[PDB]
């Protein structure tokens, strides 16, 4: 039998930090994602994503919701992509944006929005 849930997300976005692989560095920021305010009986991930990621959720809103405008994600074409307040505006329309998808009464439930913030998961 099912325990009911508010279907409530408390979502944070921060702890930029540089990803060096063999073949590119990148920034990507901590989204920490929450149930609930108690202490037990919730959910709690910690995942790590680069800008290019919430643009494929973007899209994969888009097309599940063609009707809808989805929260926009603006990007203007070295040093730049690593300046702090590039990183800190960034974060701040991240969490914005993860926000708006949270409390949006049909987008909150998409699939890919939950591969989103759980997959490959941080202790």
């Amino acid at each position: 039998m099912d325990e009911p849930d508010l279907k409530d997300l408390f979502i944070t976005v921060d702890e930029p930090e540089s990803h060096v692989t063999t073949i590119e560095t990148f920034i990507t920021y901590r989204i920490i994602t929450k149930t609930s305010r108690g202490e037990f009986d919730s959910s709690e991930f910690e995942v790590r994503r680069r800008y290019q990621d919430f643009l494929w959720l973007k899209g994969k809103l888009e097309e599940a919701h063609p009707t809808l405008i989805i929260p926009p994600l603006p990007e203007k074409f070295m040093v730049e992509r690593f300046n702090d307040d590039f990183i800190e505006t960034r974060r701040k329309a991240l969490h914005k944006f993860l926000n708006r998808i949270a409390d949006h009464p049909t987008l909150t439930f998409n699939e890919d929005f939950k591969i989103f913030l759980t997959a490959q998961a941080w202790e």
